Formats: C-alpha cells, structure tokens, sequence
C-alpha cells in the first residue's frame, strides 16, 4: 500500500478521463450526422428561392400594358 | 521510492484541463452554429414567402 | 395609373430583397467566421495534446 | 416611364447572379467544414494513439522499478 493508493488514483483520473472523453465523442457524432438533413435543407430553400425569383421574373415582364 | 506515479497524476490533471478546454471549444461551436442556423434558415424561408407574395401581385 | 401603383410595389418589394439577400450574405460570412476560428482553436487543442504526450513519454522510460 | 423599369429589370438581375454565387458559395463552405471535421478527427487520433503508446509504456515502467 502507500504506493498502491497513489496508483489507485492515477487508475482513478485516467478512467474518468477516458470516460469524458468516450462521452464527447458520440456527442459530435450526434452533432455532426444530425448536421446533414439541415445542410440538404438549406440548399433545398435556396434553390427554390432561386427558383420562385426566376418564376417572379418572367411574370412580372409580362405585366407590361405599357 | 518511486514517484513517477506523483509527476504522472500531475500530468493527468494537466491533461484534464486541456481536454477541458477541448470540450468547451467544440461544444461552444456547435451552439453558435445551431443559433445561426435558425437565423439562416429564417432568410431563406423569408426570400421563398416574399417571392410568392410577388407572383400573386404580378398575376392580378 | 394601375401601372405606376404596381411600379410602386415592385420597387418596394426589390428592396425588401435586396435586404433579404444582404441578410443571407451576412449569414453566410458568419458560418466562415465561426468556422476559421474552431480551427484556430482546434490547432491549438492539439498542439497541447502532442507536446504533453511527448514529454509524458520521455518522464517515463527514462528516470 | 421604362426608365425606372430599365433599373429595376437590371436590379432584379444582378440580384438573381448575386443569389447564384451566394448558393455556390454555401455548397463549398458546407464541403469544407466536411473536410475540417475529419482531418481534424484524424489528427486528434493520431495523438490519442500515441497516449495510449505511452500509457502501456508507463504502466510497464511504474512496477519495473
């Protein structure tokens, strides 16, 4: 002992180390798969904006009884 | 006798501070990219709802 | 005139874009900002990580 | 007359580029932060591994002695 308690420590900061760490690591697997279906979505949005402003376009040049 | 385990149980809470430090940077990022996000989300949704309300008064 | 009361709207509306788009801009210029500074961040998180682990290395092995 | 109508059909249309290179410019910032994602997931454990080196290196040198 003395020297056995010392270690049971060191044992004792690794694993709760390697616990945190375990920890974080799923927490950006979360984060970072769950990031995807809002990625497509905003690239969904911004084409269709692109696309209602082409459509808004060539309506609105009709509108000419000028 | 030996206290290589007294400079190693140093280090290890060394190494827990910077890990500390590791965890609060990517989970700082991932809070402020979930805020922008609905903030970019918002504009975009802006831009689709304001160019319908342009096709309705273009097509009256 | 039912035309100039429509020019009225369109110029308004154009506007209201120019906006949105001005807004979109800005979001898009946040995304690189929060970005660039993980990396700087993260380069430095692993900076401390190799350098504790290579002296960590030569503490033991060799007394 | 078609004057101001001249400027807000060039107005809407260097918009509409604007709104191009805005979506070319989120679908490569998004690719990006892909990349940054896994180097740097790679690079993290290329240092975890070289811990768990020395751990197995210094949990044989505590009871040598």
């Amino acid at each position: 002992t003395t020297g056995e308690r010392l270690i049971r420590v060191l044992q004792d900061q690794l694993k709760t180390l390697q616990r945190n760490y375990g920890r974080l690591q799923q927490d950006v697997l979360q984060f970072q798969k769950n990031q995807t279906n809002l990625e497509r979505k905003f690239s969904y949005d911004l084409s269709q904006c692109i696309n209602q402003m082409k459509e808004v376009k060539e309506q609105c040049e009709e509108r000419i009884e000028e």
